[PDB]
């Protein structure tokens, strides 16, 4: 079930009753839309305010609920870029302290810096755990786990099958990235789906693929 917007710039495919993948062309970036009984929760918004606004507006209309929260999985422009939109609309922008301070350092408005190494959030019925596994794609990258579905949002820590290299490594810690991936595999031993930062949803295999890319 793939719902595109007017432009085809934004696309959402359903994973289950309450979890959707959002994908925007900026190179396609993935995030999640969590349809919860208390509103919509995004795992990552989009590249900039324009797309973040279109994203929110598309999901709010479709699901007939407000976006209440977003989880920002790292401070890169393409993840933090819609922060202005989130803050001015009173959408809670969750992040680790490190992501927030990187955002501030890079001139972005700050997300909450409320996430710890492991943080468990609950939005209505929807359970969400955020996990900082260590440095990888960036020093601050986190993953997001939906324990009710065993769905892992890998963000840019995790490369899709189609990714034949590590992408942008300017901010990366290619020595620690393998350990960070291991930390994810150790923590989540039973994974139903993994959503990479870009590309097609996969499973545990994407974490193995990322490991190989790191050799
Ligand atoms: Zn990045
Ligand atoms: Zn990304």
């Amino acid at each position: 079930t793939v719902i595109k917007n007017e432009t085809g710039t934004i696309s959402i495919s359903q994973l289950n009753k309450n979890v959707w993948v959002h994908t925007e062309l900026g190179v396609p970036s993935n995030g999640l839309v969590l349809n919860t009984s208390k509103g919509l929760v995004l795992v990552d918004s989009s590249w900039d305010d324009k797309l973040t606004k279109e994203l929110i507006e598309m999901v709010e209309k479709k699901f007939q609920k407000r976006v209440t929260d977003v989880i920002i999985t790292h401070a890169h422009a393409d993840h933090i870029g819609g922060i202005k939109t989130l803050k001015e609309r009173g959408i809670k922008a969750h992040s680790t302290a490190l992501t927030a301070e990187l955002a501030k350092k890079n001139g972005y408005e700050e997300p909450l810096g409320d996430l710890q190494t492991v943080t468990n959030l609950k939005f209505g019925n929807m359970k969400v755990e955020t996990f900082y596994p260590g440095k990888g794609h960036t020093e601050d990258n986190i993953v997001v786990w939906l324990p009710q579905y065993n769905i892992l949002v890998g963000g840019d820590l995790v490369k899709s099958t189609s990714a034949k290299d590590l992408g942008n490594v300017a901010d990366a810690y290619v020595n620690e990235w393998s350990t960070s991936i291991e930390n994810v595999l150790k923590r989540y031993r039973n994974i139903n789906a993994v959503v990479p930062g870009h590309g097609e949803v996969g499973d545990k295999g994407l974490l193995l693929h990322t490991l190989d890319l790191l050799k």
